[PDB]
């Protein structure tokens, strides 16, 4: 999961190519949910990347900690929020028992689980890691709503060279038994003579299939929002799944 080059050599570049509004709205949603859980709030960010959300959460008074399977992400996150709040650790290793009030997994981290069996294992570990009444926020990929185009992002190079850096990206459902998606990334920095291609296999990229899996993992309540706006799921390619553990 954390071994893909996108999250290692290109970890900092991953951040630069993520639209700012995407970060601001989803992070605000998380902080809103933390408030609705009371004070203090113990939060685990599963796949925290460079730790932007952990910073916002900790600045808001949340007892936020994170895990990521990428060594380069952990290093970047620890530089932002210190060493004790971030751990190199796979979501498949989660073994806490009731330690958190809110578990968050944004930006499709959960689909790096190995198939449905892997997803169910991780969701059950997340379920066990939450207190009774605790909640989870999982951002998923609904592959059937993926853009039907190869997308492109251009940004200036290390010394301001215009369009020196390009990413092309393609998301398509795979013809598999279980709903899954091939997420293809191409990275190029022309001035530095860098060219990377990489094909991420993402498992259970279907909002209805994911919700049913969340139920099977033990969550009493499961809600799918179209976005941080909290509208009902309709056409979003990256809806938000909110789950609650029974009392
Ligand atoms: N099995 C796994 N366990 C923990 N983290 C994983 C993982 N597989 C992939 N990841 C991590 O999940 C991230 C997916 S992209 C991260 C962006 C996301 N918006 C965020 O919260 O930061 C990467 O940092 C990658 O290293």
């Amino acid at each position: 999961g954390g071994g893909y080059h996108l999250f290692n050599e290109l970890a900092h570049s991953y951040d630069l190519h993520t639209p700012p509004e995407n970060f601001q709205h989803d992070h605000a949603f998380v902080l809103e949910e933390a408030r609705s859980l009371g004070t203090p709030c113990r939060l685990l960010d599963v796949g925290c990347g460079t730790g932007a959300l952990l910073e916002k959460a900790r600045n808001a008074g949340i007892l936020a900690t994170g895990i990521d399977a990428s060594p380069k992400m952990v290093e970047l996150a620890q530089a932002r929020v210190g060493q004790e709040a971030v751990t190199l650790r796979r979501m498949e290793e989660i073994d806490e028992e009731g330690a958190y009030d809110l578990v968050v997994s944004l930006c499709w981290t959960i689909h790096y689980s190995a198939g449905r069996a892997g997803l169910l294992d991780v969701l059950k570990r997340i379920h066990r890691a939450l207190r009774p009444g605790g909640r989870g926020i999982i951002q998923i990929a609904h592959a059937a709503h993926a853009p039907k185009r190869t997308l492109e992002s251009r940004i200036p190079g290390p010394n301001g060279e215009p369009d020196d850096v390009v990413m092309l990206f393609r998301f398509r459902p795979a013809p598999t038994e279980e709903p899954s998606m091939h997420a293809e990334y191409v990275y190029a920095c022309k001035s530095l003579n860098e060219l990377l291609y990489e094909n991420h296999l993402l498992s259970m990229t279907d909002a209805h299939a994911f919700a049913a899996c969340a139920r099977e993992a033990g969550f009493a309540q499961v809600t799918v929002y179209d976005s941080s706006k909290r509208a009902p799921f309709s056409a979003a390619p990256n809806p938000l799944v909110c789950v609650e553990k029974a009392h």
